[PDB]
């Protein structure tokens, strides 16, 4: 499923990631954008065998089992394959694991290079929320 930037918005608020952990709406519809242009579908195959999964791209070493990732480990317990589903429950729980663990949104390159620092405010215009 590809969002468009507003009803990301709306179904991210319904899932309590407004503030999560210090960080407003904004941050996440960005960093949802630059990883993964809002498709549920999206998988980065990369070097050392792990994928990133989804509309926050999650990764496979630390994150979710796919069963052939090197020294993978399964912190939010699930199966990669839950990551690419068209509703974004099991995505938003593993990220606000994500974001309790490893240095808040650091994690996610795509936010830690295009969102980190700018007016995140932005990607929310014209949404009525």
């Amino acid at each position: 499923k590809v969002f468009g930037r507003c009803e990301l918005a709306a179904a991210m608020k319904r899932h309590g990631l407004d503030n999560y952990r210090g960080y407003s709406l904004g941050n996440w519809v960005c960093a949802a954008k630059f990883e993964s242009n809002f498709n549920t579908q999206a998988t980065n195959r990369n070097t050392d065998g792990s994928t990133d999964y989804g509309i926050l791209q999650i990764n496979s070493r630390w994150w979710c089992n796919d069963g052939r990732t090197p020294g993978s480990r399964n912190l939010c317990n699930i199966p990669c394959s839950a990551l690419l589903s068209s509703d974004i429950t099991a995505s938003v729980n593993c990220a606000k694991k994500i974001v309790s663990d490893g240095n808040g949104m650091n994690a996610w390159v795509a936010w830690r290079n295009r969102c980190k620092g700018t007016d995140v405010q932005a990607w929310i215009r014209g949404c009525r929320l």
